[PDB]
């Protein structure tokens, strides 16, 4: 009943192993590749936003020097100014990217490696010897209990008997604890690399956040002066009317 | 005056169809250019953060599965979730930066390199046309000015002096109606133009702000309750407390 219990759960914890080191850990360098793969994608939206942000300042300058269109200068600055500024969030964000989810979890696949592989080995071993002394242990006490038996001193032998009763007992308390134990820290090692992988994430969607508001705030304020500043494509300046009423 | 002036606004419509031509065109060539750079960078994302995702779901699904961390899974399964609605967003965006802003862009410029040159044309012939109509009546007046001192009837001779001042003062307001048409239609040019940049970017910046404020939703809702699932990596889960206790 303890005994088959307890093989269960060494069955459970070596399961638990094999998971990490033959699902988890290789989805996860998947994972890690996928993401460096956009971390790659989204530098490359950074410096083409610039040269289009620059030919948008390039567009406002040629306003400001126009005849009849000098004030959509500033509207033109003002939409790269807005760029610059939330494309500056983005960068912050891709730095926590690469920084607090892409290297720190790399560096962790990287050390599991060589650890799962002796932490596993280290349980084996242990639950093993711990098996065999065990087993060692009740054969030698059943030698004992044949000898004493077909004697006519039995009495004699039974003080080697109980201590070797209690040895038992110890022995296969020590075993279940050590396999109770060992299934706990699977469980938690299980655990703390998905729930890792969670708080990274987090991390990165709180970057996420602080940038699309950003980018939500500065459009809000702007947006609707921009499309009341190019409403009227007809509006002559002042002095060209001012011009015109000369000749005349 | 009024022909000095009008000379001076002749001078100023020349100079809006070559800065047009030699500056507006040439630029917005530029920045068309950079915006197709954009675009692409832009492309590169998409593929890159649909293997991320996916990525994700698949440690999501490992979540699932796991002995210990099953409650995970969702939160992995809605990260990707919030991730590809937020991605959608990003995609209307540079769906209408293509088929808005750039393509549109685009069929202007090739517009004014067939016919802008001979918009400029057709102005300038009709000018010199009205300006050399002008100048004939002008000398038709000066000429017959020669013979007023001496002649009989000095009535007769300005009722033809009215004939010429009538004549001339209608070919003045001719050219000058003209040359004052002709300079408010080139500021009505120069000014369509920078205002279909600035309608044509305000378009773009709508679908942005529809696609921060998507993201900044999303994640303000969803965020807090990512944060919690995961704030205790050494949760074991109830069936395995049980299983410890039974054999202990």
């Amino acid at each position: 009943m303890s005994l088959s219990r307890s093989e269960e759960m060494h069955r459970l914890t070596e399961n638990v192993y094999k998971t990490i080191m033959e699902q988890f850990n290789p989805s996860l360098r998947n994972f890690i590749a996928m993401g460096k793969n956009y971390e790659k994608a989204l530098a490359g939206v950074t410096y083409a936003a610039k040269g289009y942000f620059d030919a948008l300042v390039k567009m406002g300058e040629l306003a400001s020097e126009s005849q009849g269109s000098k004030e959509l200068g500033d509207v033109l600055f003002q939409m790269a100014e807005v760029h610059r500024q939330i494309q500056n969030q983005l960068e912050e964000m891709l730095k926590s990217f690469h920084n607090e989810l892409l290297t720190q979890l790399e560096q962790k696949v990287e050390l599991d490696s060589r650890y799962l592989s002796a932490a596993l080995k280290k349980y084996q071993t242990e639950q093993r010897s711990k098996g065999d002394a065990l087993d060692k242990c009740q054969a030698e006490l059943k030698k004992l209990r044949k000898k004493s038996q077909g004697s006519k001193n039995p009495q004699k032998y039974s003080d080697k008997e109980l201590q070797y009763i209690d040895a038992i007992s110890n022995k296969q308390g020590e075993l279940e604890n050590y396999v109770s134990d060992g299934y706990k820290t699977a469980l938690t090692e299980e655990r703390r690399r998905f729930c890792f992988l969670v708080e990274k994430q987090c991390a990165v969607a709180k970057n996420s956040a602080a940038y699309h508001s950003k980018g939500k705030e500065l459009l809000a304020q702007k947006l609707p002066l921009w499309q009341q500043a190019c409403a009227d494509p007809s509006k002559i300046p002042e002095r060209a009317v001012q011009l015109m009423q000369q000749v005349a």
